[PDB]
């Protein structure tokens, strides 16, 4: 399969701008599945060296977190493709500056693993579709600033 690193998909940096107090991406990154809701389903727990998913019971290797600091540093490794996904945060008591990594090792020109299928076209979900989620929505779920447009 990959025993050697290829490609993988190429380190994707996105950056964006939260508005927002540490804390608030606090909620959103390093966290539980509030982060999760842009990222991926998931109940993501700011966690190092674990294993978790969905369920109480895990069953398999669902993810596990390569290192995860408070609204600073989070990597961790997604599920079934080996995606080192990172996530960098500024932190002001100020807003905070946003910096994603997604990133990840020994896959080739292939994706992660069931990422998509091409490595290339993952970091492309990330090309544009992550500052869509990250860049928009990470600002969203610290901030944003309409839920329901009309009516809930």
């Amino acid at each position: 399969m990959a025993q050697n690193n290829e490609n993988a998909l190429p380190d994707i940096t996105k950056s964006i701008t939260l508005e927002a107090p540490i804390q608030k991406v606090w909620e959103t990154v390093s966290t539980s599945e509030g982060i999760a809701k842009w990222f991926m389903p998931n109940d993501f727990q700011l966690k190092e060296g674990q294993e978790f998913h969905l369920q109480s019971p895990f069953g398999p290797s669902p993810c596990k977190v390569l290192a995860v600091q408070a609204p600073t540093e989070l990597s961790f490794e997604w599920d079934t493709e080996g995606w080192v996904v990172t996530f960098q945060l500024e932190d002001l008591g100020e807003k905070t500056g946003f910096t994603l990594i997604h990133s990840g090792w020994k896959e080739p020109n292939q994706v992660i693993g069931k990422a998509n299928e091409k490595s290339s076209v993952v970091r492309g979900k990330m090309d544009g579709g992550w500052t869509g989620i990250v860049n928009e929505r990470l600002r969203k779920a610290v901030e944003e600033l309409e839920h329901h447009h009309h009516h809930h």
